[PDB]
C-alpha cells in the first residue's frame, strides 16, 4: 500500500510513521487514555493504495474524533491532525496566489477566466511588500475543525478542483477588496477578520475582489402594480436577483383577490395562487444552475386569498395550489391583532376594490380600513379568531408564516420619512422602504461576541464599540463597491444607505461570564451589549456624515430630528454610554445610513468563527455536525465538566438519553445546570421580552426563532400575543419543535 505525498511522491504505508506524526501532535494530552497506534489501527483498516496524504490526515482526524467517547483529548488531536494539515496548505506568498487566481485559464474551454478583479490584482502587485508581510499564517491554526471544513468546501477559491487559498489569503483578498489603495485600512480590517473580532457576510467572503462583485446578496421588492406587466416586471427583476444568487423578500398585497373583475378583458382574476406558481417555478428554474432561487413572499391579512396562501407550503395538497419552493410571511397590522382578542370581525377585501392599504399604516390603515367596512366594500367576513387558527394551524404544520408586525415596524423605522414599509426580507431582520423605483438592498456582516469578554469576567465594552466602528465603515464601502443585479437596487443604496450589523455567540458570551440565559446579569449584559453597538455605528456613522455629508434622504427622517430608536421605543438607556453627547453630534453633522443594526441568521459564518448562532440560546448540549456525521457536546460544557472530573462515556449517553438536556443529571451541580439550559428549557417568553429589551437599540429587526416542544393553540396564542405586546417588529422568524 502507498499514499501519494503533497510532492506527489509515492510513499509506503507504515504503521509506525503514522503513529509517530500523531504521537508529535500529543504534547499536553493525556496518555494515560491517549494512544496514537489506536488511530493508526482504525485508519490503516480502511485505506487503499491511491489515496493521498491530505485524505489520510482527514480520515485520522476523523477517527481521532470517534475517539473522543474514550477520552476527551481525542478531540483536541483530532484537531490538531487537522490544523496541522491546514498549515501545510497554507503556495506560501499572497500576492503569488492572486496572480495564480487571476491567470486562470478554464482546462475545457481554452478561456482566460480570472478568478479575481485586474484592479485588485494590480493594488496588491503595487504593495506586495507591505502586504505580504502582513499576513500572519498561524492565524490559520485558530480555527476548530468543522469551521475549516465549512471554508474549506465553499469559501477558499480553487484552481482545477484544488485549493489555492489559505484562509489568510482570503480575508486579505477581502480586505484589500473592500479598501483597495487604502492599504492602511486594508491591514486593519484583515487584523480584524483574523483575529476572529467579526465576519463580513458570506456574499462579501465570497466574491470580495473579484469581477462584477456581488458583496451584498439579499433584497427586497414590492409588487409593482397591479397587472400582467406589473407583475412580469417584477418576475424578471426577482429572476435577475436570483441569477446573482440573491435572497429576495416580496410584497404581493397589492395583487387583485381571486374573482376579483379585470375590467379589460371581462374576466376574473386567478388570484395569488396561480401568479406565486409562476413565481415557485422561477425560483426552481433560476438557481445559479445546476443548485433553488429563495423568494419569501408577504401578504397582509386583510386579503381575500389570505386562508389559500396559508396552505401553499402544506406538504399534503394538490401540486397546482402549492408553492413549496417559496417561503411565507405575514405582514400584521395592529388592528388584525385587536380584533382576534376581542373576537371580532375580520373583514377579507380585494386591493383593487380596496386600494391603497399597503401603503398606509397604524391609525390612517385603521381609518382607511374601517371606512372601506363602513361602505360595505367587502368581499368575505370572517370571525377574526377563525383566520388567527388558519395562521397556527399552518406553523404547527410547516414553521411558518413568518410573524412581522407592520405598525411595529414603521412607526419605529427611521426609513419612516421615504412612505410605508410594505415588507422585509429572506430572513425577517431587514425593514426598508420598497417602491416601484426601489429595491432595497442589505449589507451585512456580524460581530462575534464571545470575543469581547476578558479573562476577568468582564465584558469589555470599549472595544465592542471600536470594531462595530470598522464594521459600518467597511459596510459602507462595500455600498459603493458592490455590484447591483437591477438598477432600482442601485438606487435604493446610493439614496438611504442602510446596513445591517448583527452579532453571533450572544449565548458563548452568556457563559463566558458564566451567565444564565435567564438570568438578571444577562438580561443587562443584554441591553449593555447592544446600546453599545448601536452607539458606535452612530458614532462611525456620524464620522462619515462629517467627511462625506449625510445619505440624500436624511432631512426629514427620525434621527434628523434627534430620534433615536429607544425614543421610538420609549426606553431609557442605561448609564452606560452618554447618549446626550452622541445626539449633539448628530445634530452637527448628520448619519451616512439611514440604518444600521439588524440581527441575521448567521448559520454559514458563525460556523466557521465556532459560535452559537445570532442571539439564540445553544439548543442543544450534544449535537450533530455533517461533513460523515460528527458528535459535539457543548465546547462550554464539557470543559467544566472535564475541570470537574465529572465526564465520562455513560454521562454522554445519559444526555443523549435526555434528549441533550442535563438538567436530570444528578452528579452535575445547580449552577452548571442553569448555565447550560437547552432552549427547549428556557422561557420563550424571557427570549421574547430580551429581544424587545435589545430591540429597543436596533433600528431595524433580528431574525428571531421560536422554539416550543409541544405546541398547541394555546402556547402559540400567548407566545406571538407576548412578542406583538412587547414591541416586536418581527415577532417569529420560524417555529421549531420536537
Amino acid at each position: 500500500m502507498h499514499v501519494i505525498k503533497r510532492d506527489g511522491r509515492q510513499e509506503r504505508v507504515m504503521f509506525d510513521k503514522i503513529t509517530s506524526r500523531i504521537q508529535k501532535l500529543c504534547y499536553g494530552l493525556n496518555m494515560d487514555f491517549v494512544d496514537p497506534a489506536q488511530i493508526t489501527m482504525k485508519v490503516i483498516q480502511g485505506l487503499y493504495s491511491g489515496v493521498t496524504t491530505v485524505e489520510l490526515d482527514t480520515l485520522a482526524a476523523e477517527t481521532a474524533a470517534t475517539l473522543t467517547t474514550k477520552h476527551p483529548d481525542y478531540a483536541i488531536l483530532a484537531a490538531r491532525i487537522a490544523v496541522s494539515n491546514l498549515h501545510k496548505e497554507t503556495k506560501k506568498v499572497f500576492s503569488d496566489v492572486m496572480e495564480d487566481l487571476y491567470n486562470y485559464i478554464n482546462p475545457h474551454n481554452g478561456k482566460h477566466s480570472p478568478m479575481v478583479a485586474k484592479s485588485t490584482l494590480d493594488i496588491v502587485l503595487a504593495n506586495k511588500d507591505r502586504l505580504n508581510s502582513a499576513i500572519i499564517y498561524d492565524r490559520d491554526f485558530s480555527y476548530n475543525y468543522f469551521g475549516f471544513k465549512t471554508l474549506e468546501r465553499s469559501y477558499l477559491l480553487k484552481i482545477n478542483g484544488k485549493v489555492a487559498e489559505r484562509p489568510q489569503h482570503m480575508l486579505m483578498r477581502v480586505s484589500v477588496g473592500i479598501h483597495k489603495e487604502d492599504i492602511d485600512a486594508a491591514i486593519e480590517t484583515y487584523n480584524l477578520l483574523s483575529e476572529r473580532w467579526f465576519t463580513h457576510a458570506s456574499p462579501t467572503l465570497f466574491n470580495a475582489g473579484t469581477n462584477r462583485p456581488q458583496l451584498s446578496s439579499c433584497f427586497l421588492l414590492s409588487m409593482k402594480d397591479d397587472s400582467i406587466e406589473g407583475i412580469y416586471d417584477t418576475l424578471k427583476q426577482c429572476a435577475l436577483i436570483s441569477k446573482s444568487a440573491g435572497g429576495i423578500g416580496v410584497a404581493v398585497s397589492c395583487i387583485r383577490a381571486t374573482g376579483s373583475y379585470i375590467a379589460g378583458t371581462n374576466g376574473n382574476s386567478n388570484g395569488l395562487v396561480p401568479m406565486l406558481r409562476v413565481y415557485n417555478n422561477t425560483a426552481r428554474y433560476v438557481d445559479q444552475g445546476g443548485n433553488p432561487g429563495a423568494f419569501a413572499i408577504y401578504l397582509e391579512p386583510w386579503h381575500l386569498d389570505i386562508f389559500e396562501f396559508l396552505d401553499l407550503k402544506k406538504n399534503t395538497g394538490k401540486e397546482e395550489q402549492r408553492a413549496r419552493d417559496l417561503f411565507f410571511a405575514l405582514w400584521i397590522p395592529d388592528l388584525f391583532m385587536k380584533r382576534v382578542e376581542t373576537n371580532q370581525d375580520w373583514s377579507l377585501m380585494c386591493p383593487n376594490e380596496c386600494p391603497g392599504l399597503d401603503e398606509v399604516w397604524g391609525e390612517e390603515f385603521e381609518k382607511l380600513y374601517a371606512s372601506y367596512e363602513k361602505q360595505g366594500r367587502v368581499r368575505k367576513v370572517v370571525k377574526a379568531q377563525q383566520l388567527w387558527y388558519a395562521i397556527i394551524e399552518s406553523q404547527t404544520e410547516t414553521g411558518t408564516p413568518y410573524m412581522l408586525y407592520k405598525d411595529s415596524c414603521n412607526r419605529k423605522s427611521n426609513q419612516q420619512n421615504l412612505g410605508t414599509i410594505k415588507c422585509s426580507n429572506l430572513c425577517t431582520e431587514i425593514v426598508e422602504y420598497t417602491s416601484k423605483d426601489e429595491v432595497a438592498v442589505c449589507n451585512l456582516a456580524s460581530l462575534a461576541l464571545n470575543m469581547y469578554v476578558t479573562s476577568e469576567h468582564t465584558y469589555d465594552f470599549k472595544k465592542l464599540a471600536e470594531v462595530t466602528k470598522v464594521v459600518v465603515r467597511n459596510l459602507n464601502k462595500i455600498i459603493d463597491i458592490n455590484y447591483y443585479p437591477v438598477p432600482e437596487a442601485c438606487l435604493s443604496n446610493k439614496r438611504h444607505r442602510p446596513i445591517g450589523i448583527g452579532v453571533q455567540g450572544l449565548a458563548d458570551a452568556f457563559i463566558l461570564m458564566r451567565y444564565p440565559f435567564e438570568s438578571a446579569e444577562a438580561q443587562l449584559l443584554n441591553k449593555q451589549i447592544f446600546e453599545t453597538i448601536y452607539y458606535g455605528a452612530l458614532e462611525a456613522s456620524c464620522d462619515l456624515a462629517k467627511e462625506q455629508g449625510p445619505y440624500e434622504t436624511y432631512e426629514g427622517s427620525p434621527v434628523s430630528k434627534g430620534i433615536l430608536q429607544y425614543d421610538m421605543w420609549n426606553v431609557t438607556p442605561t448609564d452606560l454610554w452618554d447618549w446626550k453627547v452622541l445626539k449633539e453630534k448628530i445634530a452637527k453633522y448628520g448619519i451616512r445610513n439611514s440604518l444600521l443594526i439588524a440581527p441575521m441568521p448567521t448559520a454559514s459564518t458563525a460556523q466557521i468563527l465556532g459560535n452559537n448562532e445570532s442571539i439564540e440560546p445553544y439548543t442543544s448540549n450534544i449535537y450533530t455536525r455533517r461533513v460523515g456525521e460528527f458528535q459535539i457536546v457543548n465546547p462550554h460544557l464539557l470543559k467544566d465538566l472535564t475541570e470537574r472530573g465529572l465526564w465520562h462515556e455513560e454521562m454522554k449517553n445519559q444526555i443523549i438519553a435526555c434528549n441533550g438536556s442535563i438538567q436530570s443529571i444528578p452528579e452535575i451541580p445547580d449552577d452548571l445546570k442553569q448555565l447550560y439550559k437547552t432552549v427547549w428549557e428556557i422561557s420563550q417568553k424571557t427570549v421574547l421580552k430580551m429581544a424587545a429589551e435589545r430591540g429597543a437599540f436596533i433600528d431595524q429587526s433580528q431574525s428571531l426563532n421560536i422554539h416550543i416542544a409541544e405546541p398547541n393553540y394555546g402556547k402559540l396564542t400567548s407566545m406571538h400575543f407576548y412578542g406583538w405586546k412587547q414591541g416586536l417588529k418581527t415577532g417569529m422568524y420560524y417555529l421549531r419543535t420536537r
